C-alpha cells in the first residue's frame, strides 16, 4: 500500500543532488581508499603511510586549480579525510564545496565472506548508518558510497551472492535517502578472469535486474541515485581481444536493458584500466549510437591520480607537477563523458 | 551461465519486427475480440453473431481506404478472423500486410480464478504454445498478444497475483521469442475502483517491476518485445478529479522507473476510456517533458472502433460511413503518439 | 490477507483421501505410462502395442488376486485407461475402487524445453486443468500425478528450471485441490551423470526447498497432498559405490530438511531402479533410525512391472505367471515400506 | 553447487549444542534484556537502575537452587552480564554452566525502521558479528538470540519486511554457525491488534514459510539451529475467545506445515503472556494429538520472572522469597514443555 517513504521536498532535494554531481561535463573523484586501500598506494612511492601524508596527498588533489572545476561534479572522501583541513584550516568538505563539487563518504565497512559459497562476499555497514548518515549530512557530505563484490567463476555469481548483495544495497540506499544523503549503488563484478566480453555482459545484466527489483522491493528513489558499474569488458585475463567501440556497444547494451531511465546517472569505475584505457572507453561509451537515458559518466580513483601519486613521490616540491597529471586525466575524463575525448 | 536463447540472426528479426510495429506516427488495433468480448459488441447493434457478420465487421476495418496504412503498424486478430477473408477471396493477414501493417495473434486462453486469492487470477495459453506460434507465424503473424488482469482492491493485486501473472508472461514471451513471434506483455491492472492516481501509479510501478524482474529470469530478448500496459489514471469510480497533464506525468514516471530502455516500444490500452479521451491523453503523455526512450503509441480497440462499429449497425449499406469513422480514429490516434493531435 | 482457498470440509476429504493412499504397509503402482512410453514396453516384448493389448496388459494388473490388496493403497492410470473397462465390463476406476485402492489419473502433458537453458526444461498441461479435474472426480479419480523433470550437471538444475518448475507443480497443485483431487507433487531429479551422492543430496535439498516455498505462495493445502521425489542417490555413472544404509541416510536427510512434517506422505519413485533395488532401498530409508514424520512408501511402475511385462511377453495363456511377478514386488514393497523386507 | 559451508565436526558440535538446550523437560531463561528494556523491570519495583542492582537481579536468578537445574538447559544473557561474576567472584556464564545449562547471548542490535512502510522494521547487528562471536564462544557462550519484530495489521507485515526480515535472520545464522555458535532463530509476530487465531495461524505459517526458504538459500545447518516463534493466538484486543486446546492446535498446525523436521527444537517466546497463561499453553501446545517432530520447549523472560522480580523489590533480604517465584515458574514451565503441567 501507499505509504510514502520520501515527501516530495525530500525527493526533490535527492534529485537536485544528483543531477548536480553528473551534470554534462562533470565526474567523480573517488578518493575513499580505506586505510589498507590507500597503504598500497602510499607504499608503491615509498612513503610513509602517515595521517599527516594522507592529509597532504589529499589536499593536493582537492586543491588542485580550478581548471578541475568544471570537470569535478563530486568527490568521494573516507571518513578520516571528511574531518582533515587543508593547510589554511579550511575543511576539506569546504574547499570541495568552494570549487563547485557535492561531497561524497564511502558509509560501508568492507565486504565479508559468504558462508557456503566459492569465495563469494557481501557487505556490511548498516549497523547505525542512519545515525551515521545524519551526521555525515551535517558535516557537508550529500551523497555517498557503497562497495558491493561480485566475481565471475565455475558458479558465481551464485543466486545467494547476487540476490545478498542486491538486497543489501537497497537497505542502504534505503536507509541513505531517509537521511537526505544521495546513495551511489556500487554492484561491482571484478574484471579477473579469463571470461569473454559475451559472460560478463550476461553477468552484468543478471546482477543488474536483480539490483533494480531489489531497489523497487525496499521502495527506493531512484531519481534520487545513481549507479557505479563496472563497464562490460572481457575478463583480465581473457585470450580474446576486443575494441573499445565493442565494450561500448556491450556496455550500453547491458545497461539499456537493465538500467530504468528513471535513474539520474552511471558514474563508471575504472576497475584496473590505466588512464588512458578507462578515459577512451567511457568515451566510446558516450560515442555509442544507441539511446541512453541517464548521465554516462566517471567516478574513477587510479585513472584518476595514478599519474599524480607517481609525480608526487611524497616529495613536497612535487607539489605542482603531481595536480598537473590530475588536472590532465580531469580534463581529458570531462570531455569522454562527453564523447569529445580527443588524444 | 551463457546459453543464448536467441541467435543475433534471431534477435534482428524480432527486433526488426518490433520496431517496425510502432514505427512513429504508427500504432497497433486490436481487434482480437474473443467470442464471448466481440459477441457483446455485435448485440449493442442489434446484429447477430454470425461467423459472416464478424467476417464483415472485420473485413470492414481491415479494408478501410489507405489514409489509415501510415497509422497502422500493426493489428491484432483472434484465431478465426486469422483465417477468414477478404470479399476478394484475399486472406485478411494478406490485406494487412498490403497495407504495410504488420499481423499480430492473440495466443492466450483467458484468465482463470487464482485459489486463495479475493477474486484475482492469472491466465492460460502455454499448452502446444511453441507448435501454435510456428503455425501462427507459417500463416502470416510476426507478433502475438496475451493479456493478464490484476485489479486494484483492498488486498491485491497479491503479492501471488503480481508474481505469478509475471512468471507466465515471461513464459509466453520466451516462447514467443523461440518461433519468431514478437510477444506482447500485457499486464493490465483493471481501472476498476474508488482509489486515485497515486495509488494508480504505485501499483503500476510494483507490477512493472515484477513483470520485468521475470522476463529477465526467463532470459527474454527486450528489444523483441513491446509493453501493452494500462495508462496511470484514477479508479473508474475516484472522486478526485485529473488532468490529462496530470496523468500524462504519472504515467510517464511510473515507465520511467520501471520499464527498460532496451524495452522497443509501448502500446497503451484504452481501457474503458472514451475514443477522444485515449486520444488526449495518449497526446499529453507524448507531450510529457520527461524523457522517454521507448515509442509510446496505441495498441486500442474499442477506443478506435466504437464509433465505427455504431455507424455500422449491421447493415451493409453503411459500410462507408463506419470506415470513416474509423479512419477518423486512427488519424486522431497517428497524431498522438506524436504528440500532434488536435482537439 | 486470509481468503480461505478451501472449506474445512474441503481439507478434509484431501486429507482423508491422502491418508487413504500412504496407509500403513499400502503404496502407489504407476500404471500411468503415456503413449510413447508404455509403447516402449510392449515392444520390448515383440507385442503390438494396439488399444487392446495396453487394456490386456492393465487389467492384467488392476485384477491381480486380493494378495495385493493391503500392498496398494493407489495407482495411477493413464487418460485412456481411466475409461477402458475389465473383460466383465467394469470400469478399471471400479476394479481398483473394488480392491480397496484410491485411483489416480495423471493430468500433466509433458516436459517442454526451456529456452536459454542447457536442455533444461519444464511440463505442461495446466490449460483446461480444472474442468478435466472436475470430469476425472466424476469418473472416479481422487489424487493426481504430474511430473517434473530435472536433471544434474555443469549449471543445471538452473535457478529458472528450479523456480520455473516449482512453480508450475503450485499451479498444479492448486487447480487440482479446487476440485477435490489430491494432487502429488513429482518433482524428479534424473540419476544420470557421474555425479556423487553428496551432489545428489545438495541438488535434492535445495530443488525441495524452493517446492514447498512455491506450494506455500500458492495456499497449497500440505495435509491434502503427497510428494513423489526422487531417491537420495549417485548418477548412474559415477565411479563412487554406495550402501543401501549410505542413500537411505542420505534420503531421509534431505527430506527432513525440506519436507515439512504437514505433508502426508513421501511415495518415491524407482527411477531406473531394479525391482530388487528399488525394494531394498525402500527397506533401508524405513529403517533408517533418523526421525520421519512422514509415511515413506512407494510410486513404482517399472520396479513393479519389470518382471510382469517379461512373464506375459504378450502371450494370454501368460497371465497367471505375469500377476505372480507382481504380486511378488507388491508384497515385497508393502513390507518395506514398514520396513520388514525379507530379501 | 557443493562448497561446504560446515565441516562434518562442526555440524556436530552445533547440532550437540542444540539438543543440549532443548533435552526433555529443560527450557530456556531470557534474561538478555537490554538496557531500555530491564530498565522499565527495575523501575516498575522502585529500584535504581544500577550496574550493581542489574548484578544482582541476574545472579538472584543464576543462582536459584539446583532444583531449577533439570528445568534450565540455556539461559540468555546480555553482554553486560555476560561478563559479570557472582558474590564468589565466579563468572555469571560459570555459574550457568556448573548448574548444567548452555550459555547464550543476544547478538542483535535492536530493530531498525523500513523506509516506504507502516511503522515496519527490521534489525541490526551483523556488522563485526563474526569477531563478536568468536569472541562470545572464547567466553562461554554456545549459541546466540537475535528477535526480529513483525506485526499484523492492515497492510502488515508487508512483503518486504518478510523479505528483509528473513533474510537478516538468515546471514545472522550463517555467521553464527560459522563460529560454532548456535543460532537461535526468533522471527516474533507482535500480539497487537484485534485479529483472530486465523489472521496470526495465516500470518504464521508465511513469515515461517519465507524464514526456512531464506535459511535454506544461505545454507544454514538446521541440526545446528533452534526457533524462537511466537504461539499462535489471537490479538490482544481480539474480541472472540479462544481456549488453550485451540490456541495450541494453531500452533502445532502453523509449525507442522512450515518447520522442518530437521530443526532440532521450538523454544517458544511468551509474548506478553502471563505466567500461568504461558505455562498453561504450552502444556496444552505438548498435549496437541498431532506429530510433533521438534522439541517444544520454552524461552520465557517476563513469563520466568514476573512473580520473582516482583518478591524482590530491590530488597536483599528478599532474595530467597525471589528465587522461589523463579524456581516455582522453571519447574511449572519443565512440566509444561513435557506436557504434565498441573495447576
Ligand atoms: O476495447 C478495449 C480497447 O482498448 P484496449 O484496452 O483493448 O487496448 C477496452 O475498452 C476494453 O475491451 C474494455 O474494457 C471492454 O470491457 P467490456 O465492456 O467488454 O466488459
Ligand atoms: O518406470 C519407472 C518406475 O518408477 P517411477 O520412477 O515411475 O516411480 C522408472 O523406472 C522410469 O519410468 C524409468 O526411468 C523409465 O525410463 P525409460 O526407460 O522409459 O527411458
Amino acid at each position: 500500500h501507499s505509504h510514502p517513504a520520501l515527501t516530495p521536498e525530500q525527493k526533490k532535494e535527492l534529485s537536485d543532488i544528483a543531477h548536480r554531481i553528473v551534470a554534462p561535463g562533470k565526474g567523480i573523484l573517488a578518493a575513499d581508499e580505506s586505510t589498507g586501500s590507500i597503504a598500497k598506494r602510499l607504499q608503491s612511492i615509498g612513503t610513509e603511510n602517515t595521517e599527516e601524508n594522507r592529509r597532504f596527498y589529499r589536499q593536493l588533489l582537492l586543491t588542485a586549480d580550478d581548471r578541475v572545476n568544471p570537470c569535478i561534479g563530486g568527490v568521494i572522501l573516507f571518513h578520516e579525510t571528511l574531518y582533515q583541513k587543508a593547510d589554511d584550516g579550511r575543511p576539506f568538505p569546504q574547499v570541495i564545496k568552494s570549487k563547485g563539487g557535492v561531497v561524497g563518504i564511502k558509509v560501508d565497512k568492507g565486504v565479508v565472506p559468504l558462508a557456503g559459497t566459492n569465495g563469494e562476499t557481501t557487505t556490511q555497514g548498516l549497523d547505525g548508518l542512519s545515525e551515521r548518515c545524519a551526521q555525515y549530512k551535517k558535516d557537508g557530505a550529500d551523497f555517498a558510497a557503497w562497495r558491493c563484490v561480485l566475481k565471475i567463476g565455475e558458479h558465481t555469481p551464485s543466486a545467494l551472492a547476487i540476490m545478498e548483495n542486491a538486497n543489501v544495497l537497497a537497505r542502504y540506499a534505503s536507509i541513505c535517502q531517509q537521511n537526505g544523503i544521495v546513495p551511489i549503488v556500487e554492484p561491482e563484478i571484478l574484471p579477473d578472469g579469463d571470461h569473454d566480453l559475451k559472460r560478463c555482459q550476461y553477468v552484468t545484466e543478471k546482477v543488474l535486474a536483480a539490483v533494480y527489483k531489489a531497489l523497487s522491493d525496499h521502495h527506493i528513489y531512484l531519481e534520487g541515485t545513481l549507479l557505479k558499474p563496472n563497464m562490460v569488458t572481457p575478463g583480465h585475463a581473457c585470450t580474446q581481444k576486443y575494441s573499445h567501440e565493442e565494450i561500448a556497444m556491450a556496455t550500453v547494451t547491458a545497461l539499456r536493458r537493465t538500467v530504468p531511465p528513471a535513474v539520474t546517472g552511471v558514474t563508471f569505475l575504472s576497475g584496473g584500466q590505466s588512464e588512458e584505457e578507462a578515459s577512451i572507453n567511457l568515451n566510446a561509451i558516450n560515442k555509442c549510437p544507441l539511446l541512453k537515458p541517464w548521465a554516462l559518466t566517471f567516478s574513477y580513483g587510479r585513472a584518476l591520480q595514478a599519474s599524480a601519486l607517481k609525480a608526487w613521490g611524497g616529495k613536497k616540491e612535487n607539489l605542482k607537477a603531481a595536480q598537473e597529471e590530475y588536472v590532465k586525466r580531469a580534463l581529458a575524463n570531462s570531455l569522454a563523458c562527453q564523447g569529445k575525448y580527443t588524444p
